[PDB]
């Protein structure tokens, strides 16, 4: 197993269409033991990673709780025993408020808006990195999710600035992680049909915004030299486990891009 | 004159030391018409601004106060009189409190406070082309400052992730002031020994900080194939002047580098 | 005039649709003296550019050519006086074998082939800097013409690479231009319906690399937040009017986009 | 195994301080099968070779020889059986005559050396494409070594070029390999001394260039967020050999950064 005996904390399941469920699952079919931490409708998460092919213990985590992040550590501990350290951390967490996104104009999102977002999908994951170093082994490896920002595009409005942010933030938590001995890294996901991009796909965030995001959808596949098929995340799953294994010990504070090679090609 | 006939609003100045106050001062060289914006110390900012060459109007923004903004349009025709329309804005404004820079560790500056820095630093950026674009004519120019993020460093800490935001943020104001007819570009400057920055040199963020800013700095002139002044910012001036001028009529949602050419070299 | 007084020596005129003949007919309009070096066909060269505001004298330079190199700086100081140097070259220079290009496949195109366009295309612009510097003035600006390679597409094929290729020129020339006080760039420029582009338009390298141009054409505009004009040159020879002048006199060893902001989105 | 049960091409060893060395040692240890290539000197190469911890056959290969590239298949296919292909191909070859690197000045190197070191450095890679696509695998993958050209430095001179033209390069080849369901990706590795690079510092090229890549060789420990050891190629190995396993599925036309995250950092 690429994973054997890593201890490994996920992040951001939801749903089972949720790029970390299926992180979770590639992990665990590659020997790792997860501890798994999940936002407000504990109950639900639980349902959903009962579908894994191993128990995990799931803990509650709000990254904008200064209580839950000051506890998750000694909560992490607890579940995977003292004397044991983590060997890996997946961030895949990402919200928006509906005015920062779709046909609503850009200009119009409030900046208590964006301040959530940004709290939300770029600062937690320098939050995540402070709670859950110190219970870090040397060699481990921190991962996030991203999607290019690199250049404006209809839609994902204030949710790409919060990406740039997020990409300057995994710069400085490298510096950080580098002291421990861990490696911090984003992978830039081409678009995945999770649950919600799929409403805004059917038109949640407005119509043209649906437009917009499906015209982005068939570049995509396109532009992309081996192709891009968003309805499968395991591409993109199995690339967060080679982050989080010792094949990549030499990459850091860096964006790893599976999205099909597509950021590579004009058209 | 480069910028003959041309009204601009420049905001920024606080001491005769700002890239603002220099950024004015060519701009009436050249000929242009200066409304001026100013924060807070507005006594201090018109004495600072009667050394300009040409009086200008002086008018408060402070670019968190939503009251600020939405009276802005209306000071600024009053300023400029009726049927009278802005050529070029001028975005010369950062922020971020202590917390967020210096020998304070990245991992310990409160969210409160780094937001508060992202709205002054960025997000203020989409706040004044969404006030001004209205009262701006065909063939305009906003212009914004900008200090390069690509890469991580010593010190600038959360100051580095505001300006990440701010390159995107500007990619995004180019979509909207297209539809005016407007160009809205960043220029990235090499480092200016402003009254703060003489500071923060000095020690008052840290002794190393302080130590680690006079390295950057010795190193940019280094690098620059042509030499780097730290204590001129002239040049700095001029290339947001050719921004506002119609000498770069092709140019938006970009950055155009005044540092010298030092971030084209590694040694 | 923004370039008064300024002696410039111009290469790359062949038609009247050719960028360097605008850039010739803006650097005259804005006051300076010009130079023009032509390749092969001088006395259709020499009918061209009668047509220019104001006369020029004419001197031959083939970059292949050492001994056309070797005389180069010679015959510019007798056209210009003794006594007299340059303030500005323009490099308006490429050439790929249609092997290299076009519905040709890539792997098709022999060495030979692509080794006589990356000497035109990127390694001339070192070749034409050796000659030229030492008759140059400190403040002077050597300028060459880009089309931006970061990514792939269609047909470019091999002179994508000899773009990549001048790119990294280009800053090794900056390096060597900044002992003599005089900065180096590129422009990038969206794309310019030449004789010679208009012609693989059409289908002169082969029918579905002229529909794959064709696309290319229709997604610049779409793209570009101020729109892009692939029929007018002028917004290009102003930008490189603007590196020729004094008002971008901190930029060297870069790039600017003159693209109608194109590359900065990605739909 | 990583590469259990792969047919993997190794080109580039010469000695036992070769990065394609340690490439071949880490593939073997991890399961690959692999048929070698060598230039020149292959009495030399199969005594290096011989230290491997498998016996493998050694092919010729002068990627400027075209009958050697136009049998390398069938050589290949012969030495691995009929009915058999490739899953890997690894390029680890470069070259640039000595008037092109050191203190020999940027200006002096003449084009027949420049066009050599790109023939050997760059247009290869598309060769060797050219030649083994045929019989690879789809789930295949090529990899290609390379050192970040992105900024100008000293002494590297037109190696940087040559590298700036092998990204473009490797952008193109994943264009062609997509088509067989095969990756192309390079390895950009931070520096690694090698016998031609210790030689170098010592001077092989000229005193100052040697003291100029001990400092770089310094600057790049510094910077690195995990730190960069230049006697130990076997974090680019593993690097490589992540890119020839499954684990990276959807990265293609792409660079991987095993330099310590060097790249990532300004100071
Ligand atoms: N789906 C795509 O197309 C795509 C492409 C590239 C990157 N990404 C990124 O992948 C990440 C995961 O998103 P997804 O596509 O799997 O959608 P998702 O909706 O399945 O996951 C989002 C997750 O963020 C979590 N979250 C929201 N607020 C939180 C909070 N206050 N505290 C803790 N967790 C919170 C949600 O509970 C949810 O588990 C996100 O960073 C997203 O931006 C998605
Ligand atoms: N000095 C450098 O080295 C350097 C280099 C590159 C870019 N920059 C950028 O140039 C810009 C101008 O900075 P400076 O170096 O001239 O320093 P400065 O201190 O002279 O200017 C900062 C300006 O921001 C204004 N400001 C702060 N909060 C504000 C608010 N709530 N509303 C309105 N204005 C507010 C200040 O009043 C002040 O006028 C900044 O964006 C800075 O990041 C500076
Ligand atoms: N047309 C576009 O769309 C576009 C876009 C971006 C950049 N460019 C670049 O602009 C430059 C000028 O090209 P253009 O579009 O005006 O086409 P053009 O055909 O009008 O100019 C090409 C010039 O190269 C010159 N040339 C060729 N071989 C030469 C040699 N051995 N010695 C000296 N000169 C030689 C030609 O004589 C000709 O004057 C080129 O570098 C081109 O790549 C063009
Ligand atoms: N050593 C470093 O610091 C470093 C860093 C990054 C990348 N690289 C790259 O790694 C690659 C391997 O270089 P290395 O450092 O292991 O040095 P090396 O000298 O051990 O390998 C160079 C190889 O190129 C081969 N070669 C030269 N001409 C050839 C030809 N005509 N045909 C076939 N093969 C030929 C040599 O025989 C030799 O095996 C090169 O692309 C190099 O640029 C090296
Ligand atoms: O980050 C996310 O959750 C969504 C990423 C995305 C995919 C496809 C189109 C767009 Cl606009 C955005
Ligand atoms: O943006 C600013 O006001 C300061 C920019 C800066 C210059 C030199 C060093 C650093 Cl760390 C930062
Ligand atoms: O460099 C040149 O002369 C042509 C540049 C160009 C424009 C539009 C499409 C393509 Cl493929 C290439
Ligand atoms: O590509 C190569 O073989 C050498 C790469 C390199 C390492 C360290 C310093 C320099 Cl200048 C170059």
């Amino acid at each position: 197993g690429l994973l054997d005996g890593k201890r490994i904390l996920v992040s951001g399941i939801i749903t089972d269409s949720s790029i970390a469920f299926h992180i979770a699952r590639v992990a665990q079919e590659q020997g790792a033991q997860l501890v798994l931490t999940g936002f407000d409708r504990l109950r639900l998460i639980q349902r959903i990673t009962d579908r894994l092919p191993a128990k995990a213990p799931l803990l509650e985590l709000d990254v904008q709780n200064e209580e839950h992040l000051a506890s998750l550590a000694g909560r992490v501990t607890e579940a995977i025993g003292a004397g044991n350290k983590l060997d890996g951390v997946v961030h895949s967490i990402g919200f928006m408020p509906q005015t920062g996104m779709g046909i609503n104009p850009f200009f119009d999102a409030p900046y208590a808006d964006v301040s959530k977002g940004i709290h939300i999908s770029a600062y937690s994951y320098a939050s995540m990195a402070k709670a859950l170093l110190p219970i870090m082994n040397p060699g481990g490896s921190i991962v996030g999710m991203d999607f290019d920002p690199s250049r404006a595009m209809p839609a994902y409005n204030w949710m790409t600035v919060a990406k740039s942010a997020l990409e300057s933030v995994n710069r400085f938590v490298a510096r950080e992680a580098g002291k421990y001995g861990v490696r911090s890294n984003l992978v830039a996901a081409g678009p995945i049909r999770t649950l919600a991009m799929s409403a805004i796909v059917g038109g949640a965030l407005g119509e043209e915004a649906g437009a917009q995001i499906q015209l982005l959808e068939e570049g995509w596949d396109q532009r992309a030299p081996i192709g891009w098929n968003m309805k499968d995340a395991t591409p993109v799953a199995k690339t967060v486990c080679a982050l989080l294994s010792d094949w990549l010990p030499a990459t850091t504070g860096d964006i790893i891009y599976a999205d099909g090679g597509a950021h590579t090609q004009l058209l």
